[PDB]
């Protein structure tokens, strides 16, 4: 049975909790203006909320840039431990000359924060950063686009770009491994030609750089000729050696794949994905055994896409009951009244009646932390209170982050069914796939809005409203309504299954990226739906087909439609 344990900290009235919100944009302002005593006096008697966190967090960004070490370390004090951001950690470990985290940091060849790029460049200029893994880092910020930091770093380890030294040479690779560079059809041929005087790491990355650009363009044979010369594999970037297992993925190559995977850092190989295409490659050349146990590692993964998968292999079915009891009422009051999460419901109930969506997003900072380390039990109890209370993103935030108590109805909440339902009816569309679809896109929230304009339950773009609302006769200003939003998002999934072959794997990623996008990543022979999926060149697009797809057969097993497994709902995406 659930514990009825619920938190008790201390709470707030409504009207303190909606006076602290009313100044929480103008603490964020006061940090953009470096007016350090309007910050201070905003936090000096904040509630223990995300409110505070969020201004706080924000200030030591710009006390750590500002070099503001007494003040900053004063507030450092002040975050609870799981509450600090990372650049935040970065600064606080570079005051206290402490570079354990560097270690790991190093690892990644991208752009990171102002404070936790210094941290690297701080602990490259005394000697405590991984030779290798500094001069990786360089290399991928220098195909990254990122040249000050490459130079930075470089600098900091003591051979800069101008120095005649390594770090010229590197710099001088640029005419391989430059994003444009990379691109030509002789990039090739003179990394071979300048190939002997260039180390055995800069050679790896270099080849690595030229297969990751055929590789994403999906020139597969290109880029395993490629692939293939690179000598040192732990040299290649976390993306480079994924899309070497991808192009060896979309050529069946399964000995490759296998072999590719071994070489990635440990991390990446328990990663689902990994686990799932590992198992596959052993199952396909008949280690039966071996594929056997990293498909029961992958299916302890959770709730996702290729812990499905590979539990089908395993001739496992999804299956929606609940091991847990509902949450009981009585809990759920007093859950309610926790002070964290009654703070956060405050914001949201006041986000609805006074339709301030700035307002709804600070209810889910601050119920994220709220229930940031409640135990399986607490975050059941909060998924129905957050449920009860409308809230409908915030119940699947707690649900989802169970592992052992499984609440299926929580986990995948379905509101506004008979209407979802008759739209998804209306263009003959599945229903569970239309859920899934809505769960990825807005968490159900309704007035959902990313960052690039995408609108509504099934975030659908304003331009792409007008295509619509002129096809069908609507408005289009009901993209901004719930039921207008439904009835464009059900009408432009069909539309785009409909451009794509009627096929449902290509009309999730032409929902994303556009039709015209998810036709040009189609093969010339036949792909199976989930490496279809997995070789999308796309980063955001591809995450979301296969959360879709994962969300979609969950929906299916809890309506109780007649079963497909989810390796059958990726069928086969046709050849063009
Ligand atoms: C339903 C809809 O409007 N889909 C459009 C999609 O929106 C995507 C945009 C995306 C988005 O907002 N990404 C950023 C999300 S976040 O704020 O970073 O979380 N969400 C929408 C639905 O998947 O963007 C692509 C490309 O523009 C369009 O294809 S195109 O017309 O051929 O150009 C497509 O019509
Ligand atoms: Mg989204
Ligand atoms: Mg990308």
């Amino acid at each position: 049975d659930l514990s009825a344990s619920v938190p008790t900290r201390p709470a707030e009235p409504e009207r303190k909790t909606l006076a602290d919100y009313g100044g929480y944009p103008s603490a964020l302002d006061a940090v953009k203006q470096k007016n350090d005593a309007a910050v201070a006096a905003y936090l000096e008697n904040a509630g223990d909320s995300a409110m505070a966190e969020n201004v706080r967090n924000e200030w030591l960004k710009s006390l750590g840039a500002r070099r503001q070490w007494t003040l900053f370390a004063q507030e450092y004090a002040k975050l609870e431990p799981a509450g600090r951001a990372q650049e935040v950690e970065c600064y606080a470990d570079s005051s206290r000359n402490d570079y354990t985290r560097a270690a790991e940091l190093v690892k990644n060849t991208g752009k990171l924060p102002s404070g936790c790029t210094k941290l690297l460049e701080q602990a490259a200029a005394s000697g405590l950063l991984d030779g290798n893994d500094a001069w990786r880092r360089v290399r991928g910020l220098l195909a990254g686009r990122q040249t000050t930091d490459a130079r930075n770093l470089a600098a900091a380890l003591g051979s800069p770009f101008d120095g005649g030294t390594q770090g010229s040479r590197e710099y001088a690779l640029l005419n391989v491994i430059g994003k444009e560079a990379r691109k030509s059809p002789n990039a090739a041929a003179l990394l071979s030609e300048m190939e002997s005087g260039l180390s055995l790491e800069q050679r790896s990355f270099a080849w690595g750089v030229l297969g990751h650009y055929q590789s994403q363009n999906l020139n597969v044979p290109a880029a395993l000729d490629y692939y293939g010369k690179v000598a040192d594999r732990r040299q290649l970037t976390d993306d480079q050696i994924e899309w070497y297992a991808r192009a060896a993925l979309r050529a069946r190559r399964w000995d490759e794949l296998a072999s590719v995977i071994s070489h990635m850092p440990e991390k990446l190989q328990k990663s689902p994905t990994w686990l799932y295409w590992l198992a596959r490659s052993r199952a396909a050349t008949g280690n039966t055994q071996e594929a056997e146990k990293l498909y029961k590692q992958a299916a302890a993964t959770g709730r996702n896409f290729y812990a499905v998968l590979a539990g089908e292999e395993l001739g496992r079915k999804i299956d929606t009951r609940n091991n847990v009891p509902d949450a009981g009422k009585n809990s759920v009051r007093r859950m309610a009244e926790d002070g964290a999460v009654k703070r956060a419901l405050v914001l949201f109930q006041n986000s609805q009646s006074a339709g301030d969506a700035k307002m709804r997003r600070q209810a889910q900072a601050e119920w994220r932390f709220a229930t940031r380390g409640f135990d399986e039990d607490k975050l059941l109890t909060a998924a129905q209170t957050a449920f009860d209370h409308g809230f409908y993103d915030m119940a699947v935030n707690s649900a989802e982050r169970t592992d052992r108590k499984l609440n299926y109805t929580l986990r995948y909440i379905s509101p506004f069914k008979d209407t979802v339902i008759r739209h998804a009816q209306n263009v003959n569309v599945d229903p569970a796939w239309v859920y899934g679809l809505i769960r990825q896109e807005s968490r159900f929230v309704i007035g959902a809005q990313s960052r690039v304009g995408a609108q509504g339950l099934m975030q659908v773009m304003p331009a792409t409203a007008r295509e619509i609302a002129g096809k069908i006769g609507m408005d289009a200003a009901q993209l901004y309504t719930a039921d207008g939003n439904i009835r464009m998002g059900t009408w432009y999934m069909a539309d785009t299954k409909r451009r794509l072959q009627n096929n449902e794997v290509l009309a999730t990623a032409g929902y994303n990226a556009g039709p015209g996008r998810a036709r040009r990543w189609q093969a010339d022979t036949p792909l199976e739906g989930a490496v279809y999926a997995e070789t999308i060149p796309f980063s955001e697009t591809r995450d979301y087909v296969k959360k879709v797809m994962a969300n979609a057969a969950y929906y299916a097993a809890l309506f109780g439609a007649p079963h497909i497994p989810l390796k059958q709902r990726m069928g086969i995406v046709p050849a063009r």
